[PDB]
């Protein structure tokens, strides 16, 4: 059996594009994975997808669009796929000990938010833990909070943060930035915000909701406890690009390459979708038009074979 | 008073962009139109809009949109801009009598799809006339319809549809085709398409839905009538630039061009996001995820200056 296409991925990259090939009658199979539903699946409220004038939960969104691919044909495994081989008019996904063939490989895995790794970041996640200014920033209103990172985007989430902030403490784990100058500066410039360097998280408290952060400096190991009510982790993205390393070509940072304003990658009848390709928006929305794409591209490039 | 950001357009890239410019504080201007809300107001069912796995009214789905943009704060106004000046810090819209300015513009404005302007064609839209064979062709299966046009559009509608149609009748008012020859013979070796050339479409009858359409001879004026119960047309997409015209670049078909895979004109301070734009995938999801796009532009460029 040789599909149509498969899609690598569950969030809403790959789940659009199951919509959009099931309905265009190409029965994809998805591979969802374990950790199925991409990244909103980890927040609570998700306010800016348009479409829903009251909001809606991640985990709710994410399940509408499962249903709906569910609805035109997809057919969904909840299963991670350990390794491909995409070259060739048949390509192979290695899913533990089966594989599956197709003649179209949609890449929709998405990108990891790097995570700090201590004590509190995962259980008070969407209760004052954010990785996204843009996406929560909204609900820290006259709070004092913080925010993790020594890039531009640090940089750029600390400024934006401080229209809604009371006071945002940016903490780096260096006294140097790799932040660029003007992101560096405008930060410096900016009142609502005081720079802890050689400082590190070690944990995070609160009893529902982010209530403090304990710090220690990564020079001397004094530590200290900080009164804040949110945490923005902006220490940096990682495309999910290991699959397809040595294959498709990648960035200097990992992300899938793609052609103009296409999904097209490197290798003939390989397209690439979401946050695995996008370092720059990298919203629910954007990815879910995307994967759209993606199922666009590879329709027409099947209708060519 | 300059406002932040102005937008242009009330289908889902400009409501896209309202509701992330409202959200982050920068207190959007929106002038939607008399005819506003975008193609999905003229259309019934959305279905491959992901968030909905029953489906949804276009008119159902672009008021979600617009309450929600409301919701965070847009001032969404119901008219025309008639003229812009979008050089320089200051850009300013006419709207009638009344004139606003701000310093950065997000072109939203679409593009029409072309009507062939008979008798009927208003009346049964979606009610068995459609413009989107990846929207609606799901819904004729094993049905005789039609396509009309000339074009690679016409013909990529007309070969996608053959995979529901009974059959499929693709007539044009010539007989040369401007489709690439590799879409004309894909069309041509398809068993379920038949070509009616020097032939014209007069009326599209139907009592709720398409029952037939009268044909034209547009060489001998011979008439006749083809029982059908679906009308594509296809004869191509004209985008809403007029208003930018010799001040941002346009291409040769007039769509707005912009900067890579970012929504930047040629023009400082100037985005443009949906059909305005995209020549390619032209859907809802798309449209919305590029004035995500543009909105996160404009912010970035605001803050820069
Ligand atoms: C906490 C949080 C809150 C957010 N809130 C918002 C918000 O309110 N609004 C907004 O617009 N955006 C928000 N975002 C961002 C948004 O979720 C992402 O930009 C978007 O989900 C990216 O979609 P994607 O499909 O490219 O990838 P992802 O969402 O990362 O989805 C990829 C999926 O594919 C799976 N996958 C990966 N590799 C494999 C494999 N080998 N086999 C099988 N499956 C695999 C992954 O496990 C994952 O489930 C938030 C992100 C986070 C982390
Ligand atoms: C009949 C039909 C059915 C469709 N069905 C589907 C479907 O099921 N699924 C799907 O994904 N896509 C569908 N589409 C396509 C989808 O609607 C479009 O791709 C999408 O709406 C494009 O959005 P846009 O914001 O770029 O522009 P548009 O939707 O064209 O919206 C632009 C809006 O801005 C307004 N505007 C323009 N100029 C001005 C001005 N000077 N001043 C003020 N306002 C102005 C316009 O009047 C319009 O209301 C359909 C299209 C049609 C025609
Ligand atoms: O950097 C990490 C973990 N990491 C994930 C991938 C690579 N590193 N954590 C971190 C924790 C506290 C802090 O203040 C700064 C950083
Ligand atoms: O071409 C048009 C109208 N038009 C709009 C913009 C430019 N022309 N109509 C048409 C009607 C029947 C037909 O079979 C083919 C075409
Ligand atoms: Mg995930
Ligand atoms: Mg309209």
């Amino acid at each position: 059996t040789v599909h149509d296409v498969i899609i690598i991925g569950s969030g809403p990259a790959g789940y659009t594009a199951a919509i959009y090939a099931a309905r265009a009658q190409l029965k994809p199979l998805v591979f969802e994975g374990t950790q199925f539903g991409g990244a909103l699946m980890t927040t609570t409220e998700v306010e800016n997808y348009p479409g829903f004038r009251e909001g809606i939960t991640g985990p709710e969104l994410m399940d509408q669009m499962r249903e709906q691919a569910l609805r035109f044909g997809a057919d969904l495994r909840m299963e991670d796929v350990d390794a491909v081989q995409l070259e060739g008019p048949v390509k192979t996904v290695v899913v533990g000990d089966e594989t599956h063939q197709a003649r179209a490989v949609i890449l929709a895995m998405g990108a990891a938010a790097r995570h700090l790794g201590v004590p509190g970041e995962e259980a008070l996640t969407g209760m004052g833990v954010s990785t996204c200014a843009t996406c929560d920033g909204f609900f820290f209103r006259d709070q004092d909070i913080v925010v993790v990172g020594g890039g531009d985007s640090a940089m750029e989430e600390a400024t934006f943060l401080t229209r809604f902030a009371r006071s945002v403490t940016l903490i780096h784990r260096r006294d140097e930035f790799r932040a660029s100058k003007i992101m560096l500066e405008r930060a410096r410039a900016n009142e609502k915000i005081t720079f802890l360097t050689n400082t590190e998280i070690t944990q995070i408290e609160g009893d529902p909701k982010v209530t403090g952060v304990r710090l220690r400096d990564t020079v001397t190991g004094e530590e200290s406890k900080l009164d804040v009510t949110g945490v923005f982790v902006a220490i940096g993205h990682d495309p999910r690009s290991e699959l397809v390393r040595g294959q498709v070509e990648l960035d200097d940072e990992g992300y899938v390459k793609v052609q103009g304003r296409t999904t097209y990658t490197s290798l003939d009848g390989v397209f690439a979708a979401g946050d695995l390709v996008d370092h720059t928006y990298r919203q629910a929305i954007t990815a879910a038009g995307s994967g759209c794409a993606a199922s666009i591209d590879a329709e027409r490039w099947l209708a060519e074979q």
